[PDB]
């Protein structure tokens, strides 16, 4: 069961992002137990990233690891493929990309043909990301078939729709994206790719060892706090209130997250660290 | 009662902006009537266009007219404050953005900050672009009540949303962005800013004519015919659709869309000419 | 342009209905310029009426006008098919059903195959009462080009729906039900079928024949205030409110709806006739 | 881990309840597993059910089994009260009701206040049925911690939204309705409230049974199967397919749904057997 961390973009004040800070962070999440990150996907910033951006992160990462799946989506195919072109000289785990976006009403082909182009070009495994909630498309297992995919990101709150790319697609990976589902994905499916890795990626961690004991009971109570924090996130922006947890709960500094996706402020940090307390401390009794 | 155009934006065959054609289909529009020109909307790819792209545009078209909207949203706010920094030096009627897109869940606040910071350095005239169905937010009153807004820009089938903004806001000027709608917003709202613009002004610029004269009846004949080729483009994708239509239309070349907005190919076209001709004919039969 | 009411049915405080109040309503109605009357739509509670009460009805009603619409729909075909009989019997305008509802993910031939057995046993006009908030089902007109449809009344905020019967079925009249959009469907279609006209029926009137009189600007004057009035109502629950707005505006008593749909308290009735009194004193100033 | 069989109505040709039926297949229901038995659900076309017909399912059941959660929703809460009042008579396990439905934009306090009549009046343990996908509305922890609520049946495809449930509703048995989520039920909740209990019971206690032993893997392959047979299923109409089902599975006739819940005509039926034929065989040789 791999759990894959969406790894956060580290920015400074003036929007700048901060590589430094970036392996800093991959080389203690894998310290902690993360399998292979995810990079530029939402909780990355990737839609807001240029694409020089996505192409800088990937380098500063592959001298972390090499267990890496660079998302190289826009709404420019030309510069997708010039990043697929990038990808292929790099000893990476795969090339994956979410659908077209924010166009509303495009037909069905205009998706097929999408993946279909970096699949002629990539020399890489293919995963796709999909997270309709994001994109406004959903990208079905009929459009898959005749594509080379390796692995399935699925940001999707309806669990079966993950198990139905398993069922429907033999042989590919399949991974949930829902940081509430987390217990359930790591029961069925080929791992997690759930935002909450960059803060407390010992306790997803935990809860794949737990399960892998046969303690399900233990790995479910941290499910329950896994949800809770969840609901409190929302209200602050859940993207922004990871940066500031991830100082919190590990220790080093990871900057901001990048206007349109506004920093919490002084004020909203201290309001989600006392909020959280009494989360945070019942973590750190059940997950040492 | 205005009409205005969310423009096109012309490509050739490798994705490349024609400013060429830009200026000429500008020029034509213009001449029949169009009262002004909303550049880089979602008919102009606004969200697929980079930040020099969009400059480009409107450098382009502010040599035919001063008649222009200048939408400049991306998903990095450094970008779009270079984008207003630039227009401010320019004489248009006013400057536009669509709010944060792509990101699910952006606490309303994060929306409220986004434009305070466009009016705080703005030294045009604010529009509002408002399109649910593509960000995936509305913007409520609330946030507008606090902002200096001169014009609202709403792509939405619900009328009744529209005409709340004129209700709500005192002064600003409202117009609905739907072809479906056009006939009901030329007899309620300051005017539409209708992507069929860019194939049949003639018949939009007749509508509103013939509404000034108390001819509903055969602006609602037009209405109809202009409903059922919307029902016809969606198949093929309206935006990629409208290409072929202004050569088809109006007799001159404005290219390609770019990809992921899919070109239509030969045979696609061929099959759309087909489907039309029967409304052509009838349409040019009424407006000549 | 007809003005159909889709009138309420008065319960008393034990939850049986007061014939009585129904016909002194229906009377004043048509004194104030309602074309026609929707016995049992949704604003009528439908759905919550048992069959006995929908035809009982029907027959007080019989007594006052024939230009009745007979609702028959419910959740058991037999049932929906003993009112048909009955209606048969009797001279009045049409006979109507919406679709099934509650049963979520029903195949489209079941509604189909619904619609099929209303009109082979029927000796009326049919009326498909189309709303598809309240059923989770939109009806097609492709379903519809197969039964011999009379009316259509559509229940739905967007205009171009409602145009689209018009269009695809030629010599079907279609009325929209949304106190919102009224100036629009007396613009446009063949009527409306909207709940105010319980309580305000001489601003609707007054506004269909300000239309005719091709007074537009006061008909839009007039529409402005009702939807203010309609987001107030929305609070308090909008058909529960318009009990308590017919003794108001009209003043006599139509007693109260039956629970789920629970009756205002006197605290909440008054508190809705303090938030509507400026309204009510704008109405009552441009409709004498 | 409880298994709750949403159980079917038997109707004949004419739309009469079978209750000879009805008693033989909870007989057989009961011999193979199931825990207990939810009278007049979704399942068991609860809302399309008259008042009369609610309360003869209960006495024929109550014939068989003491187990039994009785269902009384319908839009009139003076026909449930005379409902709860009979129940409060005989003993079984408790009394239940989804929410009101059809009418769109009802005030939350209605919801609260329908409860709260059930609860004040009925003797037996209360259960909330929650679908919002029929009812069209979610009914919320706020309401429910404010009920003597004893258990809730969450018909949802968002695992999390049922084990919200836990967490805020100390000690409230929680079971979740879906077909295609019973496996991670049976690992986190109180149970399922599934419909294929009707066709396959002995899968779906086998499935129960393998997890109690810790044999994971082998409860997922039959989920795999499950699913499946589910999409199939919705082709045809989920619920009416079951009736034909029941029969190829269980060897005995439990007639008919009753329209607008149209019975598969007797080539559906044969086109239903040969698509899931080849499932048939791999359950039948998993569970034996
Ligand atoms: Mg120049
Ligand atoms: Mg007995």
């Amino acid at each position: 069961m791999e759990i894959i961390s969406p790894i956060i973009t580290p920015f400074d004040k003036q929007g700048k992002v901060n590589v430094d800070a970036l392996k800093t962070h991959a080389k203690n999440l894998l310290e902690k137990g993360i399998d292979a990150i995810f990079v530029n996907g939402t909780t990355g910033l990737g839609p807001a990233l240029s694409k020089d951006e996505k192409r800088q992160n990937l380098n500063a990462l592959y001298d972390v690891t090499h267990k890496l799946i660079f998302q190289v989506g826009s709404l420019n195919l030309n510069d997708v493929m010039e990043l697929v072109k990038f990808s292929n000289e790099m000893d990476i785990l795969g090339v994956s990309s979410h659908s077209p976006y924010y166009f509303p009403r495009l037909p069905e082909k205009f998706l097929a043909k999408y993946y279909e182009e970096i699949a002629r070009i990539s020399s890489h495994s293919l995963y796709i990301y999909n997270y309709p909630a994001a994109t406004g498309y959903d990208i079905p297992p009929s459009i898959l078939k005749s594509l080379p995919v390796k692995g399935i990101k699925d940001t999707n709150q309806d669990l079966a729709h993950s198990l139905e790319y398993k069922l429907n697609l033999p042989g590919v990976k399949v991974y949930n994206g829902s940081n509430t589902l987390i217990y359930y994905s790591l029961l069925s499916l080929d791992g997690v790719v759930a935002s909450f890795t960059n803060f407390i990626p010992e306790v997803i961690v935990k809860q794949r060892d737990l399960i892998k004991q046969g303690k399900l009971d233990d790995a479910l109570r941290l499910q329950e706090l896994i949800n809770r924090l969840a609901d409190i996130l929302r209200k602050y922006g859940s993207i922004s209130a990871i940066y500031v947890l991830v100082n919190e709960f590990q220790g080093y500094d990871v900057g901001y997250p990048r206007p349109p996706i506004f920093p919490l402020t002084d004020e909203e940090a201290l309001s989600l660290k006392r909020e959280i307390e009494p989360l945070k401390r019942k973590i750190q009794e059940l997950v040492h």
